[PDB]
């Protein structure tokens, strides 16, 4: 079964996460989060008798409930081997961090450990960093299966669902394994549909953001949004000038998932249909806008048409086309989610929101990985050198000084080999 | 070279006309309204010291200008042989009856006829009514150069202009007036483009491309029928609005349908990317390269449609207005449908567009049957229109609608307008 589940970063994800395990149950539930502000206010709650709580936003109010956590841990010091199931919930550029963290000598009886967000190459790099005969499976789950987000960081426990993924897919470093199962019916619990695959990176082929934010809010338009101080933050999913869609960013959109489609062809995964992942798995539009023989036809349809109907499906979600239209005739604005941006930390430091620093590390990764398979990966490159360039000018004109190091030059190339290394075994 | 001026409609077009053709230069001003209640109101205005009163809108401001009516006609046979240069500012759909109705064999004086908003064709059927030896030069414009509106039918003579075109185009059935009236209008800002023939200049109207396969498809009419419901937005993409790649495929298909038609009739067509880009309302050249719209017209079915989709996307909001103080810009696509209303004798009436709109594309298509042009995308959209106001009619009873939602057949002005081309 699961047994005892211990929650790897208790966060946003991690509430959600274990609204679905307790619901499921068999086990107790303990989580670590490494020391800082939040972990503070988190053992402060705790200790004063808090749950964690998911509410569920409009159409989701259904999903909402409380989960008891029976152990928090700010410090691995405090672990003993009392913990079958190991459920990542960090951010997917610190997995490595994370699990070289982890105080492995204590945890010999974990016999899963589960990836929320893989992303190409994490099952491998994963595994590359556990100790010598470690025997835990690694399940890679493609994309977190819902939207949620911590309201109040004064209420760390508190957490609102304001989407969930239709469908979202499971592979495992086991063969035939077993654990997708168990998985398939936790998730499914909130509504979502998890389909097994037969090997990790099939599963990690399907991570959405890796499609959707590298072409997205790796280019000139995000990073000038995302770096400013003054002026309107500007939208993520608006077209230029409100946002940054635009026909060549569509390009690179489709230039990067045929890149991406390769990659995974060597690695021995079925690459994904872009336009049907993402009406069928994720959000869907009308057939008037969307006809379903050109979703289902998409791969074949030649590199203008493709555009086209990537075009297309992000002009018909600028507002939600199934929400009730008001009194005006106006449908939900979807597309208005702000672009998060730059902000000082508490020692002073500008420091990059997750959208793109992680999007920027996983696509760092990929590329590199990549090139162990003579693929060169050309749009990748482009979008991460817009990234760098963007960055740096800001550290120009900013100051080295003022600025965190996870603003700096990062050299991927190490995790790359152990990926390749691994794979080879 | 106007002489003196008669204008045939007097509503918001002649108002801005006048107040242009005074800032020019020109002798006695006229117009003829035909009997109604606005002709009532206008005597009685006129009986109490009005005159025509221009109001410019914000920048146009300087527009603003006050013209006296010499003379006012409501009855065609009451003319007199005073008028050098008539200008037709009714709904075009009434250039035909205008003509045929006018005395021209005690109307010899005149030497020019402008026709403000020319469709494909409107020279030559205007040409067909004339009786022969009638020396009257026919001009046609491309559409009219501003939008202006009477405020208030109480003050009836009063209009404000808010937004002035940036380029139309002038054609002449007399081979190489044009220059007299480019200077005119060029009073108001407008540039105006003279060129060689009528039809180059009528089939440079911008209606007769976006409003056919945006406004009498399924949505369009869907809403524009409705009584209750929101009446939803002009320019918005689907379920907003009417837009959606469908639309734009019609969009591409009825403009190459016009084009070789105007091809046929001896025009030079229009690269339509070109000319919503550069004659409308432009957008960013990261949404539309310059290259892309230059060299639209030779880029293939798919691209062209493309391309279409993504300036109508770009224009949701205005690319060119001030952001608010959340990013936002304005929202330029919230114009909303005008729908179905009664008339004062109770009876439904169908707004100008799309009522306009039909009408103009009923006679291109009966005029393209002549050169062998079967336009089977203008037929598809004309069905379109006739199937849901068909419905509409079942629905509210024949009694209780306006003979002009009932059917039409354009094939006698079309037949003319041919014959007058060959001759
Ligand atoms: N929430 C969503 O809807 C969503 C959507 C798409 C993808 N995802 C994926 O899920 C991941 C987690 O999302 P979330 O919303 O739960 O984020 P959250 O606010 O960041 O929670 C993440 C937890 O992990 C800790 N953490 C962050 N960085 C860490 C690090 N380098 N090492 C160890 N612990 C770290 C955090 O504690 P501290 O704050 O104290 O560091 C926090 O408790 C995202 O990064 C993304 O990969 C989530
Ligand atoms: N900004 C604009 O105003 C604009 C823009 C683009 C296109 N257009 C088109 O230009 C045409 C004229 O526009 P408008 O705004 O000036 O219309 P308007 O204000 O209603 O004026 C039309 C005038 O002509 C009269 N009229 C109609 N038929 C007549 C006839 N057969 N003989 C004599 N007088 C007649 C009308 O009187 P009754 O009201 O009694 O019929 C009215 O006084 C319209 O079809 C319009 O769609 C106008
Ligand atoms: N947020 C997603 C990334 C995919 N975003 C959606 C678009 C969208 C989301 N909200 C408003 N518009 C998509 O691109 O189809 C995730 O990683 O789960
Ligand atoms: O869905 C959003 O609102 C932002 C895009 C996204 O996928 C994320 O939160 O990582």
């Amino acid at each position: 079964s699961l047994g005892n589940v211990l929650l790897v970063g208790l966060g946003a994800v991690a509430i959600q996460v274990a609204l679905d395990l307790r619901r499921h149950g068999a086990g107790r539930l303990g989580a670590l989060n490494h020391p800082g502000r939040r972990s503070q206010r988190i053992a402060e709650a705790l200790a004063r008798g808090a749950c964690l709580q998911l509410e569920g936003q409009g159409q989701h109010r259904w999903l909402s409930g409380n989960a008891a956590l029976d152990v928090f841990h700010q410090d691995p010091a405090e672990l003993r081997d009392d913990w079958q199931t190991l459920v990542l919930c960090v951010p997917a550029d610190s997995y490595l961090d994370v699990v070289r963290g982890l105080p492995w000598e204590r945890l010999g009886g974990v016999r899963t450990l589960l990836l929320v967000s893989a992303f190409i190459g994490a099952n491998l790099l994963v595994r590359s960093a556990l100790p010598a005969g470690c025997q835990a499976t690694v399940l890679s789950l493609s994309s977190y299966y819902a939207a949620t987000k911590v309201i109040d960081e004064t209420q760390p426990l508190r957490a609102l669902t304001k989407a969930v993924k239709r469908r979202v897919y499971l592979g495992s470093s086991r063969p035939d394994c077993p654990a997708r199962e168990t998985w398939r019916r936790v998730l499914a619990g909130s509504g979502v549909e998890v389909v097994p695959l037969a090997t990790p990176e099939a599963a990690e082929g399907r991570n959405v953001t890796t499609y959707v934010h590298s072409p997205f809010f790796l280019g000139e338009f995000a990073l000038a949004r995302i770096l400013s101080e003054q002026g309107p933050p500007g939208f993520m999913y608006k077209l230029y000038p409100e946002g940054p869609i635009t026909p060549g960013a569509i390009g690179a959109m489709r230039r990067l998932w045929c890149e991406l489609s390769e990659l995974l062809r060597r690695m021995g995964a079925e690459p994904l249909n872009l336009l049907r992942f993402l009406n069928d798995d994720n959000y869907p539009v009308h057939e008037t806008m969307l006809p379903r023989a050109s979703i289902d036809g998409f791969a074949e349809a030649g590199a203008e048409r493709q555009e086209y109907l990537l075009f297309v499906r992000y002009a018909a979600l600028l507002v939600d086309p199934f929400s009730p239209a008001d009194e005006q005739g106006r449908h939900f604005d979807f597309s208005a989610v702000p672009f998060r941006r730059v902000s000082r930390d508490e020692d002073g430091l500008w420091r990059l929101p997750r959208v793109p620093l992680e999007d920027y590390r996983k696509l760092a990764l990929i590329v590199a990985l990549a090139a162990h398979f003579d693929l060169a990966m050309p749009q990748a490159r482009s979008l991460l050198a817009s990234y760098e360039n963007a960055v740096s000018r800001f550290i120009d004109c900013q100051g080295a000084s003022q600025c965190h190091p996870s603003l700096y030059p990062i050299d991927s190339r190490p995790a790359a080999d152990a990926i390749y290394r691994q794979w080879c075994s």
